[PDB]
């Protein structure tokens, strides 16, 4: 659910999820459309489209576990939702971390309109 994930991403990279996840580029958010922004956004479309494999399933509201084996995200067994769930968390939380040099401020609160464009998962 929201609350492993926003805790997988604080421990990940130091931000709070909200704000600095919520309302970023295209995709980190609110649904999607239009091309990634750049390559945070880009971590955040393929989570959604990782949520997308999951019809189901209800990822943010159903909740998983997971341990840190030496910083390594762990998923722990949990019904078959919530396992294939925490993968999809455990990798945009990477993704992230990998990325975070190149995290703009200027892609907060980025309008729609700007939201322009094609791309399937
Ligand atoms: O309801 C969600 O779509 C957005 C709010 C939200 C809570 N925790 C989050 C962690 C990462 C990105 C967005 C969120």
């Amino acid at each position: 659910s929201l609350l492993e994930f926003g805790k997988m991403i604080l421990e990940e990279t130091g931000k709070l999820a909200i704000p600095s996840y919520s309302s970023y580029g295209c995709y980190c958010g609110w649904g999607g459309k239009g091309t990634p922004k750049d390559a945070t956004d880009r971590c955040c479309f393929v989570h959604d489209c990782c949520y997308g494999n999951l019809p189901d399933c209800n990822p943010k509201s159903d909740r998983y576990k997971y341990k840190r084996v030496n910083g390594a995200i762990v998923c722990e067994k949990g019904t078959s939702c919530e396992n294939r769930i925490c993968e999809c968390d455990k990798a945009a939380a990477i993704c992230f971390r990998q990325n975070l040099n190149t995290y703009s401020k200027k892609y907060m609160l980025y309008p729609d309109f700007l939201c322009k464009g094609e791309l399937k998962c």
